[PDB]
């Protein structure tokens, strides 16, 4: 099903998919191959049954942590650029991409979470989660909330629980331990417990999915959020005024947000395995490819030596950084599909309070499998 001759490439609805779009026109320019761009939705879960089932795009980009499940199955392509290439990015950015040895994936950037504050409305920021409760009056005494961030995915509420020591799997000689989860330890659940006793108070909502957050801040309903950079377009544009900063102690500890690398390969079935090659390497991956991704919808912290040095002045961009090295990288195991919905549950449940905090979790260790 998949067409002889052409490109069709699959990328989020937050990410630059008008930016990656005015890239598909200089590779029409010289080669004369058709570069379309598209964003579905729960293209996580869709790419690995298009693909399958001998379907599904050429080029794919999302976090590197499903691309190792994606290899397992066997429904990607083996890339083998030259390591002079190797040499242009980031070494780290592929010690994400690597399953067993082998490679199976480009890097291009590095993601993380980052507190973003309505400088008009909060002047200053909290440097604890524990002082929200307090924060929240003061602006409440002008109908506006402290802090709203979607709490529904984990991503978001994994930061705060892994501070107080909540991991995924063991990291135990080189490989990761499978046998030994951790979002049921004490110090996760007291994470967990804390999010949960702010929505008690009506300090934040309990169902208040992405759109709202973006739109309750854009306008100005509340005083900050948690978001990545590709948030920082619409802010700009809806012309408030924003700092970004660390996402502060819990417990007089970091959070530790999981830390993704927007990567991308290329379909087992594919008959176009060298035109992507051609693309990836030569048109997108550079200082004016990177740049007009970057100009529609930010990635931070790119992949490729060059340019992110280049922008790496952006106190914002810096900020981002200061998140991702306190908190860790996403693992790459195929158990990674798992463990994402495992908590997605159990926060979900104790968030409106559905079940008790430690039900829901130490059920959760249980679906980590
Ligand atoms: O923690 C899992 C949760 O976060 C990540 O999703 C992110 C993704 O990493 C970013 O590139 C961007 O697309 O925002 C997403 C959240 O809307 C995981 O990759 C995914 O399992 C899930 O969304």
């Amino acid at each position: 099903k998949i067409e002889e001759g052409k490109l069709v490439i699959w990328i989020n609805g937050d990410k630059g998919y008008n930016g990656l779009a005015e890239v598909g026109k200089k590779f029409e320019k010289d080669t004369g191959i058709k570069v379309t761009v598209e964003h579905p939705d729960k293209l996580e879960e869709k790419f690995p049954q298009v693909a399958a089932t001998g379907d599904g795009p050429d080029i794919i980009f999302w976090a590197h942590d499903r691309f190792g499940g994606y290899a397992q199955s066997g429904l990607l392509a083996e890339i083998t650029p030259a390591a002079a290439f190797q040499d242009k990015l980031y070494p780290f950015t592929w010690d994400a991409v690597r399953y067993n040895g082998k490679l199976i994936a480009y890097p291009i950037a590095v993601e993380a979470l980052s507190l973003i504050y309505n400088k008009d409305l909060l002047p200053n920021p909290p440097k604890t989660w524990e002082e929200i409760p307090a924060l929240d009056k003061e602006l409440k005494a002008k109908g506006k909330s402290a802090l709203m961030f979607n709490l529904q995915e984990p991503y978001f509420t994994w930061p705060l629980i892994a501070a107080d020591g909540g991991y995924a799997f063991k990291y135990a000689a080189g490989k990761y331990d499978i046998k030994d989860v951790g979002v049921d330890n004490a110090g996760a659940k007291a994470g967990l417990t804390f999010l949960v006793d702010l929505i008690k108070n009506k300090h934040m909502n309990a169902d208040t999915d992405y759109s709202i957050a973006e739109a309750a801040f854009n306008k100005g309903e509340t005083a900050m959020t948690i978001n990545g950079p590709w948030a920082w377009s619409n802010i700009d544009t809806s012309a408030v005024n924003y700092g970004v900063t660390v996402l502060p102690t819990f417990k007089g500890q970091p959070s530790k947000p999981f830390v993704g690398v927007l990567s991308a390969g290329i379909n087992a079935a594919s008959p176009n395995k060298e035109l992507a090659k051609e693309f990836l390497e030569n048109y997108l991956l550079t200082d004016e490819g990177l740049e007009a991704v970057n100009k529609d919808k930010p990635l931070g912290a790119v992949a490729l030596k060059s340019y992110e040095e280049e922008l790496a002045k952006d106190p914002r961009i810096a900020a981002t950084m200061e998140n991702a090295q306190k908190g860790e990288i996403m693992p790459n195991i195929p158990q990674m599909s798992a463990f994402w919905y495992a908590v997605r549950t159990a926060v979900i449940n104790a968030a409106s309070g559905r079940q008790t905090v430690d039900a829901a979790l130490a059920a959760a260790q249980t679906n980590a499998a």
